[PDB]
């Protein structure tokens, strides 16, 4: 059966606790307030906004004592053609030493701030556009739509529009073709990322799937976490979320039907790629030219495909079972101890 109440309880059990939520909310608010009132950066920092699976409501709670990774984007007005990423990041060392001495480090393209209950991951970005387009983008990044600390799940009325207040999405000509530039992973060069586009696409897909998309992402992340020793190291994180969003059809009815449908569509759609021992090329919702599966290997994708085949057999039988305890036993075989029984 579908067992929708049990699925709701499982989702509530795999969400980050309200404690951790308030923790990263307070951390982000404090960092933003300190950045806004820092004199040497008052002419540089355009905005500071939350991103990642936390804001997109696609994050699962950490294990053990592990801190929740809080991803923060710092939008500046620097010229990326005349400054390397290391210059932009060096601009922020005084702020860190003043407000987080002994707590901050450089993790390649990000700043890692180890706080008491959370870890703040700060990426330093810039706006490639100039003139009126740059001013309009700065106005958008300083709007309440971007500066919100609540996740997508906490406000279904959220849209990507500078006039939104806690109204539809803004037309695509105002944000789609305008990504930020961030530091590259290895090289000291600027790459392109569009987190706002990703968040807006996630919200749209969740609305098209009747609020089941982010929950299905959480469920598949929890499944991958519980069966980690049988599954490949990757995909996990955003590439996994993208695979799930690609596999899921619109108009999702329930958690169980949506899960079975997404697993079936994943299996049938990539069967040719699997038999060719290859990997899909999937366009990023933020930067169209980017392959989300660029760093994923073919062997890992095929191992994940086999794992999805097994999980899909189990989920099909869990959905087909007409006895509640039987369906629940199969759903727990897929999801583990934190799935409740009727
Ligand atoms: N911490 C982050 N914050 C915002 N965007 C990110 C972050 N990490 C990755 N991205 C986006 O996702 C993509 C994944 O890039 P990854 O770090 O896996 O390899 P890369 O060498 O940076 O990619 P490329 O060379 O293709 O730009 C990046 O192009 C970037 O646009
Ligand atoms: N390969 C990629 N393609 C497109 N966007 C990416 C990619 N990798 C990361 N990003 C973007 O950069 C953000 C930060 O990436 P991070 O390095 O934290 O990976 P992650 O921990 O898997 O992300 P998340 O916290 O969202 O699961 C992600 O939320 C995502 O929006």
């Amino acid at each position: 059966m579908e067992l929708q109440p049990q699925f709701n309880e499982f989702l509530a059990n795999i969400r980050p606790t309200d404690t951790q939520k308030e923790d990263w909310k307070s951390g982000a608010r404090t960092l933003r307030e300190r950045l806004k009132n820092f004199e040497p950066l008052k002419e540089i920092v355009v905005s500071t906004f939350l991103q990642g699976s936390i804001r997109r409501s696609t994050a699962i709670r950490p294990l053990g004592d592990k801190r929740p990774k809080v991803k923060i984007v710092v939008v500046t007005n620097l010229d990326h053609t005349r400054m390397s990423p290391t210059d932009a990041m060096d601009l922020f060392i005084p702020f860190l030493e003043k407000y987080y001495p002994g707590k901050w480090e450089t993790q390649g393209r990000s700043f890692g701030i180890t706080l008491s209950y959370v870890e703040l991951d700060l990426v330093i970005t810039a706006i490639p556009e100039s003139g009126a387009e740059k001013s309009h983008l700065e106005q958008l990044y300083k709007s309440e739509s971007v500066l919100t600390v609540n996740s997508l799940e906490e406000q279904t009325d959220w849209r990507l529009n500078k006039s939104w207040t806690p109204v539809e999405d803004a037309p695509a000509s105002e944000w789609k073709a305008h990504p930020l530039v961030l530091p590259d992973r290895e090289k000291n060069e600027w790459g392109r990322t569009h987190p706002l586009a990703q968040i807006r696409w996630t919200a749209e897909k969740n609305r098209l799937c009747n609020g089941h998309y982010i929950n299905l992402v959480r469920a598949v992340k929890w499944w991958r976490q519980q069966n980690s020793e049988d599954l490949p190291k990757y995909p996990k994180g955003y590439p996994l979320e993208h695979l799930i969003g690609n596999a899921l059809d619109n108009g999702t009815t329930s958690m169980a039907q949506g899960l079975v449908q997404l697993m079936d569509t994943f299996l049938s759609r990539w069967a040719a790629i699997y038999n060719q021992k290859s990997k899909p090329w999937l366009s990023d919702h933020g930067v169209a030219e980017h392959d989300v599966m660029a760093r994923l290997t073919a062997e890992d994708f095929c191992s994940f495909y086999e794992g999805i085949a097994s999980a899909a057999e189990i989920a099909r039988n869990a959905l087909a079972s007409e006895e509640p305890q039987e369906s629940a036993q199969l759903w727990r075989q897929l999801f583990g101890s934190k799935f409740p029984l009727p």
